[PDB]
Formats: structure tokens, C-alpha cells, sequence
């Protein structure tokens, strides 16, 4: 549950937008957990190894910047196990 | 996703000891998620009316400090759902 974040950019059929990729490597080898962006409607992140990484429909949430609360969008990678889903949320609402 | 904590005290068939409880209130009804001591072998935490919280056999883990590094023990309340389990670990490795 000790987790790392990266700026990467993403694609919607639309559409493109920057964001926050939270991910983890093991041992050893690397795999991304969730994506957090300013904008809805994204479908994919491009990730050795170039990877096609597909997101779930985002789950929206409020967050507090000193320029008004902005709304952020949270995209889990497909078929993430509930456990790591949890881990995400855990970390998320933990950045305060 | 959002957790809050509290110093509380715990019992075991052996004896007694102290630590930090990770909990999150249902609104406004308060829910205990897991317990982090410094000692193994604890089985219960009494609880907004008092209550019996059964602990799971603790999961050892490692953390730094001014006295060196430290063996910590983390006890999940019995029958937690996997989603909340993950949230804990998320919070856990977040707090740094």
C-alpha cells in the first residue's frame, strides 16, 4: 500500500488530457493502478513495453484547491482487484 | 476512502497494551476498521455506546524512527470486506 504517482497524458475517442497516474512496480516489473484527471470521457492511457491501458468509466469527486473546489475524475484501470481499488481510495482521501 | 484515527487500548487472553485505532464514522455513526499496536497477541478492543471489537491475528510490518526501525503489528477487525481492507493499507503506506 506504499504507492507512487506520475504525470502522464491520456486519450479519449474525443479528446486528450494530462493527469495523475497512480501505479506500482513488483518486483521488479511495473503496473498502473488508477488515473486521475480534470476531464471526463477518457478511454485509454499509453504506457520496456508500450502498453494500451484502458480505464473504467471515471468516478467523480470533489477536491479543494484555494481557487474554489474543482471536481476531479477517477479512473480505475479495468479489472483491478477490489483490494487494490481499496488501496487507491485509501491513498486518495489520504492526500490532505 | 477517508479514515480518521485515535489512541485506544486493547486486551488479549495473555494481557494488555496500547496503540492507534483506524476508524471511520458512518454519518454520524462511528466504525472501527483496524488496529495498530507495537505488541503482538491482542484479541479485543472495547468501543457512542461501548462495544466488543474482535481483532484478527496481526500482520507484522516495518517502520523507521529516532529509536531505530520498528516492528509494528496491524490487526484487522474480523470480517472486514476486502474493499475496506485495501483502504487501510492505502492509508497505511500513505502516512509518511
Amino acid at each position: 500500500g506504499k504507492l507512487k504517482q506520475r504525470s502522464i497524458k491520456a486519450e479519449g475517442d474525443g479528446i486528450v488530457g494530462e493527469g495523475k497516474a497512480l501505479y506500482n512496480n513488483e518486483g521488479g516489473r511495473t503496473f498502473m493502478y488508477a488515473f486521475i484527471s480534470d476531464k471526463p470521457d477518457l478511454r485509454v492511457v499509453k504506457w520496456g513495453g508500450c502498453n494500451t491501458i484502458e480505464l473504467e468509466p471515471p468516478r467523480k469527486f470533489l477536491v479543494d484547491s484555494p481557487n474554489g473546489a474543482q471536481i476531479k475524475y477517477l479512473y480505475f484501470v479495468r479489472n483491478l482487484n477490489t483490494l487494490r481499488r481499496g488501496a487507491v481510495l485509501g491513498y486518495i482521501g489520504a492526500t490532505v
